[PDB]
């Protein structure tokens, strides 16, 4: 396990275990804490404004890297955060490296956040959010034909479901998906090995899923509903080839696994890679951990072979 993410763990799993049963979404919000000042890559450069969607107005954030012409091949990001937590600075330098390392042009979209804005808001916002860029392509110079999805945990969930849309509806074309340490989901009477061998002292916990879950969804069943597990949607097949990263001490592990283990059976092109010494959310220690600045440009390689 790296030496920089385990001062963090150490000193985290000090302070008092929390009590999920009475933490609320503001308070987890307002606390805000973990994460000093981070180092941001340099891009030509950052675009922020608002995407006009029926019932409601979306921040989006553009970055476009040095040493790239148009038409761009681009990637829309969704950021982790449990469906609950982030936004578009606290991602702003993890886009920053995949816009670098990856030469191609990344619109972080700013989504709806849970509770407030339940199942399936943010789902919505993900493919809504895709579709108003594709359907300017010439507006933002783009090569229609290498326009990829991705995004972080819950960010990487919203990225399978939205290829699933995409898929059902008939375009926008995705060229690509890439998931890192993606929550795609699982069938929760028979969950996969990682859940609880790293259930906890690995930053993302059991009770901290939990409580996502909660803030998250509306019922029980919607455990189930493809929306939310991707991984168990009827036809995985014909669906954009994916690159998926996962954590060896992370409990969603096996998720991602399990993600692209169904994926290969319905006959789509993935490669996945676990990191041996790293736990969910590493990308957010870049510049920090040795061991995450590692990972992550490797991550935003393959995004740059994959839409080559």
């Amino acid at each position: 396990l790296d030496p920089v993410i385990q001062q963090v763990l150490d000193q985290l799993n000090r302070m008092p275990a929390p009590d999920y049963k009475h933490l609320s979404a503001q308070q987890f919000r307002s606390q805000q804490s973990l994460f000093p000042p981070v180092k941001k890559e340099p891009v030509a450069e950052v675009r922020e404004f608002d995407m006009d969607l029926p019932g409601r107005t979306l921040k989006v954030r553009m970055y476009r890297p040095e040493g790239v012409e148009p038409p761009y091949p681009a990637l829309v990001y969704y950021h982790g955060g449990g469906w609950v937590v982030g936004d578009l600075e606290t991602h702003d330098p993890v886009c920053r490296v995949l816009a670098k390392d990856g030469r191609a042009v990344v619109f972080s979209v700013d989504y709806r956040l849970a509770p407030e804005h339940k199942f399936p808001a943010a789902v919505e916002d993900a493919y809504d959010a895709l579709q108003w860029i594709a359907e300017r392509a010439a507006d933002f110079h783009l090569d229609p034909a290498r326009i990829a999805v991705g995004g972080d945990s819950a960010g990487g969930n919203l990225a399978a479901v939205t290829s699933i849309l995409a898929k059902e509806r008939g375009g926008p074309a995705l060229a690509f998906q890439l998931l890192i340490y993606p929550s795609t989901g699982y069938d929760p009477a028979h969950p996969p090995a990682s859940i609880e061998e790293n259930a906890e002292g690995y930053l993302l916990t059991g009770g901290m899923m939990l409580w996502f879950r909660d803030q998250y969804l509306n019922s029980l069943e919607e455990l189930t509903h493809p929306w939310f597990s991707p991984v168990l949607y009827p036809d995985l097949s014909g669906l954009p080839p994916a690159y998926i990263a996962t954590a060896q001490y992370d409990p969603l592990r096996d998720v991602g696994k399990l993600y692209a283990e169904a994926l290969n059976k319905a006959g789509v092109k993935v490669e996945i890679e676990n990191f041996e010494d790293l736990i969910h959310g590493f990308a957010q220690f870049y510049s920090l951990s040795p061991g995450a600045t590692k990972a992550l440009v490797r991550i935003a390689e393959k995004l740059r072979d994959a839409l080559a």
